[PDB]
C-alpha cells in the first residue's frame, strides 16, 4: 500500500531498459538529420532519456502517465515503420513486450494503493 514506490520501480525498470541492447535506437531523440521527414509522420516525439528525465524532475504523478509515455515511444515506432519486418521496429516489439511484463505490477501495486488510500 505504499502510494509513492512505483516511482523507484520505475527507476529500475529505466536502467534495466537502458542496459538492453533493443532499447539503443529508443534511447535519445529522433536524429531528423538521420530520418528527415520523421516529424511529417509522427506528432510526438519520445524517448527514453526523456522518459527518465520526466520522472527525475518529479513530473510524473503516477506510473500510467509514464507508461503512457513508454507505449508512445513504440507506437510511434510502429507508425514510422517502412516494413513490419524492420530491423528497429522488430527491436521495440521486444522492448515493448519486456517493458508490458515488468510494467504491470507497478502499475496493479500503485492503484491497489490509491485503491486502500482512498477507501
Ligand atoms: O532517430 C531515431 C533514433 C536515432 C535516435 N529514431 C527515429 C526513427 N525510429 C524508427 C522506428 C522504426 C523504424 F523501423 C525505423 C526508425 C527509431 C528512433
Amino acid at each position: 500500500y505504499d502510494i509513492q514506490a512505483w516511482k523507484k520501480q520505475c527507476e529500475e525498470l529505466l536502467n534495466l531498459i537502458f542496459q538492453c541492447e533493443d532499447s539503443e535506437p529508443f534511447r535519445q531523440p529522433v536524429d531528423l538529420l538521420e530520418y528527415p521527414d520523421y516529424r511529417d509522420i509522427i506528432d510526438t516525439p519520445m524517448d527514453f532519456a526523456t522518459v527518465r528525465e520526466t520522472l527525475e524532475a518529479g513530473n510524473y504523478e503516477s506510473p500510467m502517465e509514464l507508461c503512457k509515455d513508454v507505449r508512445l515511444i513504440f507506437s510511434n515506432s510502429k507508425a514510422y515503420t517502412p516494413s513490419k519486418r524492420s530491423r528497429i521496429y522488430s527491436m521495440s516489439l521486444r522492448l515493448s513486450a519486456f517493458f508490458e511484463e515488468h510494467i504491470s505490477s507497478v502499475l496493479s501495486d500503485y492503484k491497489s494503493a490509491l485503491r486502500f488510500h482512498k477507501r
